[PDB]
This record gives C-alpha cells, sequence and structure tokens, in this order.
RNA sequence: AGUACGGGACCGGGAUGGACAUACCUCUGGUGUACCAGUUGUCGUGCCAACGGCAUAGCUGGGUAGCUAUGUGUGGAC
C-alpha cells in the first residue's frame, strides 16, 4: 500500500538536532518487479527492499509478498 | 499533521541545561600581619604638638602581587 506515514510529531531551549519528524516521498508506490540472474542475490535485494515496511498486521501496510494476517494491538511491551 | 491509532509513535539532523572531570584569574567575590587613611586609653623626649612603643594586626573602612570558588572557558562527539 502506497501512503508514506511513518512516525509522529507534527512537521516536515533547543530541538533535538535540528528539524524532525521526516517520512519518505512516495517516487514508485506500485507492483515492483526485480529483474536479476542471480537467486541468491535477486532474493537478498527483494528482501532488502521488503524490510522497508515490514507487513503490519493493522491491514498489511507496507511492503509484502501475499502472506498477512488482521490485528490491533500494542499495548503491552 | 498533531493526520495514523482510535489522547498520542520509532526517521536523518544547529544548539540550551543537571551532575561530574580539567585548565585558568580578564570579569563578579574572598583573603591579603613590611600599602594608604580615620580613631580610643596610656608611656616617653620640660607644656602642647607631630612621631614612636603596648593594648588580638589595639579597633574600624578600603586594598596591589600571589593563592583561590560560589567566578570565567573546554570536554564527554564521531
Amino acid at each position: 500500500v502506497g501512503v508514506g506515514y511513518r512516525a509522529q510529531m507534527q512537521g516536515k531551549p533547543v530541538e533535538i538536532k535540528a528539524e524532525e519528524n521526516i517520512t519518505f516521498s512516495v517516487e514508485k508506490n506500485t507492483v515492483v518487479k526485480v529483474e536479476g540472474i542471480s537467486k541468491e542475490q535477486v532474493g537478498a535485494l527483494a528482501s532488502n527492499i521488503r524490510s522497508v515496511r515490514p507487513p503490519e498486521p493493522y491491514k498489511g501496510k507496507g511492503i509484502r509478498y501475499q502472506g498477512e494476517y488482521v490485528r490491533r494491538k500494542e499495548g503491552k511491551t
């Protein structure tokens, strides 16, 4: 899902290192297909770009393959 | 955008603090018994003075150099 949501603070006697709260400038947000010859390297990059946003249990928001489980909880550590 | 989530998130990134460590005396202070000034009692040079001796440095108000913190800098990042 292409949205860009990432943390919260609003805005993008001293601030925590100048400015804060920066998400990501949506450029693609469409079904991406990696084209390679080495399965090993292909898998690494594929999972490397799949770690950007781990499939959340809320509505499966984030790069993933197909697996997904509905949920809405994070109150106990 | 205070949008998700249903009040309040992890994300790169100038500087303000607390405690502690270290260096120094320009500044604010402290001390400064061979520096300057004011003043009480008594003794000594015929009288009075000036000055000297003793009284915690006689007492009181300031204070140079030096040594100092509560004073002035820097650090702990990457």
